[PDB]
Order: structure tokens, then sequence, then C-alpha cells
């Protein structure tokens, strides 16, 4: 191995090494890829843009749009060269990212008060945020003459197997990978670059299964997974289940919802959310995974009517992230998700996506293994659970401005 894990402050090797990698790797790319390359070195904006939110649309608006061919393409580019060893990368990032909606600092000041520093802490402190998109990084510490867009520099380690793309720019080398994880931040202290304070995040990476727009695959990892559990139900639990998804839900989920079993106590739907419950746990979620919910309105407090959920006004989308970014949420009713990021139409009117990350065994079941219920690639949660809101985005589909929350299961 002629490379070390991290170069650290060696610009000089990390370059030579990189320069001579970005040869080594061009002769790996076809004509395809390589015009895939240009048009990123052209308009790195509109492909990165692309590349967050191109999962959110019906499958047929992501399959002819005219942006896709290219991420197919630059994206197999970056796959076609995994490290054989884990490497760590640099780049700056912008504090909003994190949920964080203030300034550290200007850059008039060069210093960052106490203040700001522990404030940004408890904040970014331990939360998983999930990265999507193509990204340059670096693979040395930006120092003196480099570029230093934000206050806010990220150390992160990429695994063994992770997709990189070195290659030569203009005169100068870069580094192309496409985020597809969650990132955790470890650790964050003060250094000084040029005489200016900056601060400097230790982040790690947490996998998780997302299948985003492929349901396929999506779907054949959950028959895999799930394609016996009806077997291991009791013929009661079995039954229950059955009720459930056959028209049950509504009598269930309002029964929880209107918190029935609290005020208007019901044996007999008592006895189903049990076994339901129970059935949850038959198969624990065999590893992380990323479900998608598209809300309606008054899961959050809102209606179709209301001023505040039209979030073409920004005015709109800073009280909805005042209100619920940051926050934990609980469902009394059980919760039906999707493996499948795309919009589906009887959704298509629906403004909030819920993109929330299971931990492995949680308890959960993927139903559309059942016969009879595919087209759903549904997931059901179990009542009562609780997800925290770790930060709010959004995107316009249409004319009609959307929100993704990025959320984690916690339980
Ligand atoms: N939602 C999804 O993304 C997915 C839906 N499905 C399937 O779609 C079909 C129906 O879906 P959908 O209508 O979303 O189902 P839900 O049964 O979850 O929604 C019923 C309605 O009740 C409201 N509601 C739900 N949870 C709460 C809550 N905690 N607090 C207050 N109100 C709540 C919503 O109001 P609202 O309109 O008024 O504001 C929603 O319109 C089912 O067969 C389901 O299995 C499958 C996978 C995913």
């Amino acid at each position: 191995i002629e490379r070390p894990e991290d170069f650290l402050k060696d610009k000089e090797n990390a370059i030579q090494w990189e320069k001579k990698e970005a040869e080594r790797v061009e002769k790996n790319l076809d004509t395809l890829e390589k015009e895939a390359l240009e048009l990123y070195k052209k308009d790195s904006e509109q492909i990165s843009n692309y590349s967050q939110t191109r999962q959110y649309f019906y499958d047929y608006q992501i399959e002819s749009n005219p942006r896709e061919k290219e991420y197919k393409n630059l994206r197999n580019a970056i796959s076609k060269n995994k490290i054989d060893k884990p490497i760590n990368v640099y780049y700056f990032e912008s504090p909003e990212k994190f949920a964080f909606n203030k300034e550290i600092r200007t850059e008039n000041q060069n210093e960052i008060s106490l203040e700001k520093f522990n404030e940004l802490k408890e904040t970014i402190q331990d939360k998983l945020f999930k990265q999507d998109g193509f990204k340059d990084v670096s693979l040395y510490e930006p120092g003196n003459g480099d570029e230093k867009p934000t206050p806010l520099l990220i150390h992160l380690k990429l695994p063994k197997n992770t997709g990189m793309l070195p290659y030569i720019n203009s005169n100068d080398v870069k580094t192309l990978i496409e985020q597809d994880y969650s990132i955790k931040i470890d650790k964050i202290v003060r250094i000084v670059i040029e005489g200016k304070q900056y601060i400097k995040a230790e982040a790690s990476i947490v996998n998780s299964l997302d299948f985003k727009d492929d349901v396929s695959k999506g779907d054949l990892w959950g028959k895999e997974n799930y394609s016996d559990w009806s077997n291991k139900l009791t013929p009661n639990e079995l039954a229950d289940v059955n009720d459930y998804m056959r028209g049950g839900y509504t009598a269930i989920n309002n029964y929880l919802i209107s918190n029935g079993p609290l005020n208007n106590p019901n044996p007999e739907l008592d006895s189903k959310v049990n076994n339901i419950e129970n059935a949850l746990k038959l198969t624990p979620i065999p590893s992380n995974l990323i479900v998608y919910r598209r809300s309606g309105p008054q899961e959050f407090g809102l209606t179709l009517t209301s001023p505040e959920y039209d979030f073409n006004k920004i005015e709109n989308i800073d009280a909805f992230k005042e209100k619920w970014e940051g926050k934990v949420i609980t469902y009394p009713n059980f919760i039906s998700t999707s493996i499948g990021s795309v919009n589906m139409s009887a959704f298509a009117k629906r403004k909030i996506i819920l993109r929330i990350n299971i931990p492995k065994d949680s308890p959960g079941a993927y139903l559309s293994a059942i016969p009879g219920y595919a087209g759903e690639y549904e997931v059901l949660l179990n009542h009562g659970s609780k997800f925290k809101i770790n930060k709010v985005d959004s995107y316009k589909d249409g004319t009609v401005t959307k929100l993704i929350l990025d959320a984690t299961l916690i339980n």
C-alpha cells in the first residue's frame, strides 16, 4: 500500500498520489462516463442538486428526466473505483446542513465565542444526519491558499469499499464521491487557519439500507426476509393482521388516536392491537433501513386550508422548522411506511415527507410480502412509535414546495 489512511496536513504528497490515481482511474471509464464527468466540471451545481432530490418524483418523471441519464453515468463512474482501504476526507459545510440555522461567526470576526461553540455542539451533538448526492472533497486538510467557504470543516472517514472518483479538473486535482449514508459528528474542535478560527468536526458514517426509488430491489429484500413471517404467527395473530389490512385499520387506528384504550376501552380492539404488536416483534427489522411516509397536514397539526401549510412562502418554512426541527413526534396509531421514496397518486397533494431511519432490530414487518398486497411496498411500524426530527429540508415538486423530514426512530 503506497498510501496512508489520512494524508493529514501533507498537501504535497496527497496531490502527488491523487494526480497519479486520477490517471489510473480514467482508464476504467467509458465514453458515456467521461461525458458525464465533463458535464459535472461544467456545472456542478445543477447535477449535485438533482442528485439530492431525484428519487422523490413519480417513477416515470425520474425515468424521463433529461438529467437522469447524466446522474446514472456519473454514479457508475464513481462506483467503478472502490477503494481497497479506508481513507479520510475533508470538506467545508454550511452549519444549516446540521440544523444550526444561525451563523457560527462572520468573515469579519476571526474568533468564535464559546457561546456559539457550545450551542453548535449541543445542536449537532448526538444526531444522525442523512447525506445524499454528489460532493467534492479534499484528501488533505485545507491550509493556506485553499478555499475556505464556511467556518465549519468536516473530517470524514470513508470505509474500505467506498466509491471514489479522483480526477483532474483544469490544472488541479479534485475528488468526487456520492453520499449515500448518514453522518454522525463524534467531536468538534476549534482550529486556526490563516489567523482565523474554524470548527473542525470529526464525523463517522452509519450505513443504512435505503432503496430510494428502486422499489423492485426493496421488494426483493422484503420478500426474502418476510416471506415466511406469516408462518411464524399464531392463527389468531394472522387473523388480526389480515383483518387490519382488509379494512380493520380504520377502526383500530381511530381507536388508538382518540386514545380509546384509556377514554373508552374496547376489549375486542385491545386484543387486536396486542396481537398485531406481537406480530411485529417476531421478525424484527434485520438491519438499519430507511423508510418513507407521505404525511397529511393533520399529522403535524395543520389543515389543507391553514396558511402555514403553504411552504412556497419561506416564513411558513421557518415557522414549521421552529415548531418541529429537533423535536420528537409520537404516533399513537400503527404507522405504515414505504421502502420506496417515489411519489404516488393519492399522495400527490401531500407536502410532507417523513424519511425515517429505523435501527436494526426494531419492531416491524414488510406486510407487502403477503400475496395480494403487491404495489404498496409497505413496512408497518408499531403503534406508539417515537420519531426524532433531526433536520428539515425542502424542494420543489412542480410549483409546490414540499418538506423532507430527516427523522430517526427512537425506542
Ligand atoms: N402514507 C404513506 O406514505 C403510505 C400509505 N400506504 C397505504 O395507503 C393507504 C392509506 O394511506 P394514508 O391515507 O396515508 O394512511 P393513514 O391511514 O395513515 O392516514 C389516514 C388519515 O388520518 C390522518 N392521520 C394518520 N396518522 C395520524 C396522526 N398520528 N395524527 C393525526 N392524524 C393522523 C391523516 O390526516 P391528513 O390527511 O388529514 O392530514 C390521514 O389522511 C393504506 O392502505 C396504507 O397502508 C402504504 C405505504 C405508505
